[PDB]
């Protein structure tokens, strides 16, 4: 029914910028879609208390508009969900993007029509769009992982998942249980502890966590940032992780024990997860001894913060210090509160939930009014895998990604022509907005090139896609241990630009 140049799926950072680029810069008629009733993406969905960025406020945003960077403000060194949502809502209205989005609208299929070199895209309300290009900015919020504890139906109190937090809902003065201690669960717990009648935490795997050091800013302090913003973004885009600190090249074991502690202590006092992992020493992710030095420093902090050694034993992180580091606003301190109990479910599993609360295998009823699930989601490619997406010859995305999801360059995959991914598989591990910008700017250039020239279809070769996996795999082999590209933002940007400069190396082009 509707003939458009381009379709964008999602209205988070990625979809917002994709619609801007395609509409404003390339002059294409572009429609965006989100199941959400408004823009924001993950910042629209996740409204739990204590929801906070792990990227400093001044860097958790777009950098493409130099005037916008002068204009935005923020209250603290890290940024909260309502502030981010407001920022993204403001971007949408600043660039008049709203009239291009269809909200409350799920894309249920995207089928390639081989004969016409078009994508046929349908919504859950039956609307059909024919488009030359599809840009998928669908994020990771797939189906909500909402675990199957026996007797859950019987609970007479409120059951809440953090990705569907009730707007009014304050749990002040209530008896609350939280299941899950990832970034989200830690954040909810710290938020809840001081206001809740009682808090019971069901801990399965304690994680490494460092202080975030979220502090109020002055208007003079924002003024300093803003006067140097160009240099700041120049540095970020020339770094590996783009978080606003100088990345260390210092081997942890090349200095004395006393200096190593001082270095760790400084980062601990300053705050920041990536700063702790990458700002202290150059080999925490690559050297077993370096990782142990970091890991055991955090363990010692846990033991020092938590008074009761039985409580401390349950919360004690173990093993390698890896993946996205967690940071917190006083998470370990919380367990020193008289009205907070930790339950280590590996050794004392949940037997059932009843009307009144949770019974553990010890046979003790933990009486609760409220049960919070901070249990995350199931999958990461989940959002691709639940849409009927069909490429060339009717090849389904699930048949194509028979094993793990793959991409060429993080943005495209073979047999799916003119179909792009923002933050697809095998892409950078990074402060995300500047990587998102990198990918959308590259997607847009590639679509510009296709439109300028005669291009009917562009897709990666199977061999390019395989060499990219091999490339990612060889970077990942160096590290300690989903497959990301781990060469960093600066390296990723050079790779993307060179692919473009080399006449789209690794793409099959139908002229
Ligand atoms: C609490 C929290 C804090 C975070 N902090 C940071 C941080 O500090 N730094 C950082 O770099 N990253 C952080 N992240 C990661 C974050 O996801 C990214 O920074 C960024 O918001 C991702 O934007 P996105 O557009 O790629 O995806 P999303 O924001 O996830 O948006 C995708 C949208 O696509 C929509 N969608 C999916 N499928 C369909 C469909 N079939 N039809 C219609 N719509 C669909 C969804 O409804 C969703 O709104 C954080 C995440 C969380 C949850
Ligand atoms: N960039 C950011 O600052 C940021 C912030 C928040 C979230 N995120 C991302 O968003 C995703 C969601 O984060 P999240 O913290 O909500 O989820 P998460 O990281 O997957 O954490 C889930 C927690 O729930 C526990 N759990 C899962 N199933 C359980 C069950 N059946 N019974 C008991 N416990 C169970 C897990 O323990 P186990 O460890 O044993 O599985 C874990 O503690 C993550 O992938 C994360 O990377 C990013």
């Amino acid at each position: 029914t509707h003939t458009v140049d381009a379709v964008v799926i999602g209205a988070g950072f990625g979809g917002i910028y994709a619609v801007h680029k395609l509409h404003h810069e390339l002059g294409l008629t572009t429609v965006g879609f989100d199941k959400a009733d408004g823009p924001g993406g993950t910042w629209y969905w996740n409204r739990y208390p204590g929801a906070l960025s792990d990227t400093e406020s001044h860097l958790y945003r777009f950098s493409f508009d130099r005037d916008l960077l002068q204009e935005s403000t923020w209250k603290t060194t890290y940024i909260t969900q309502p502030e981010i949502l407001e920022y993204l809502e403001d971007v949408v209205d600043r660039f008049d993007l709203r009239r291009h989005f269809k909200f409350g609208t799920e894309v249920t299929s995207a089928l390639y029509l081989d004969d016409e070199n078009l994508w046929e895209v349908t919504t859950d309300h039956g609307e059909v769009y024919r488009a030359k290009y599809v840009v998928n900015a669908v994020g990771l919020l797939s189906a909500i992982n909402f675990p199957n504890l026996p007797g859950l139906d019987t609970f007479e109190g409120e059951t809440i998942h953090t990705a569907a937090w009730p707007e009014g809902k304050s749990l002040a003065g209530r008896r609350v249980g939280v299941i899950g201690t990832g970034s989200t669960g830690q954040q909810v717990i710290t938020s809840l502890a001081p206001e809740v009648e009682h808090l019971t935490v069901f801990v399965r795997t304690p994680q490494y966590s460092v202080p975030v050091g979220n502090r109020p800013v002055n208007p003079e302090q924002i003024a300093e940032i803003k006067a140097d913003y160009d240099r700041i973004w120049e540095r970020a885009k020339n770094s590996a992780v783009a978080f606003g600190f100088e990345e260390s090249t210092l081997p942890a074991m090349s200095v004395s024990e006393e200096e190593r502690n001082r270095i760790f202590q400084e980062a601990w006092d300053h705050g920041g997860g990536f700063r702790f992992m990458f700002g202290t020493f150059g080999d925490i992710a690559t050297d077993e001894a370096a990782n142990e030095a970091a890991a055991s420093f955090i363990r010692a902090k846990v033991a020092e913060i938590i008074e009761d050694p039985e409580t401390a034993r349950k919360l004690m992180p173990k093993g390698l210090f890896a993946k996205r580091p967690l940071c917190d606003s006083g998470y370990y301190e919380v367990y020193n509160r008289p009205n907070v109990e930790a339950v280590a479910i590996k050794e004392n599993p949940i037997r059932e939930v009843t009307a009144k609360g949770v019974v553990t295998e010890d046979g003790v009823l933990h009486e609760l009014d409220v049960l919070v699930f901070a249990t995350g989601f199931d999958a990461v490619d989940g959002n691709y895998r639940r849409i009927e997406i069909r490429g060339r010859d009717g090849l389904h995305i699930n048949d194509h990604w028979d094993g793990q999801p793959t991409s060429y360059l993080g943005v495209s995959t073979a047999n799916f022509p003119n179909w792009f991914m923002v933050l697809g598989p095998n892409g950078p591990f990074t402060n995300l907005p500047p990587s998102i910008e990198t990918q959308v700017e590259w997607i847009s250039d590639t679509i510009g090139y296709a439109e300028r020239n005669g291009v009917r279809a562009i897709e990666p070769t199977p061999e390019a896609e395989a060499e990219w996996t091999e490339t990612c795999t060889e970077i990942a082999n160096a590290t300690l241990f989903v497959l990301f590209y781990l060469g960093g933002l600066r390296n990723y940007r050079a790779v993307m630009a060179e692919v473009a400069a080399d006449g789209y190396r690794g793409f099959e082009v139908k002229s």
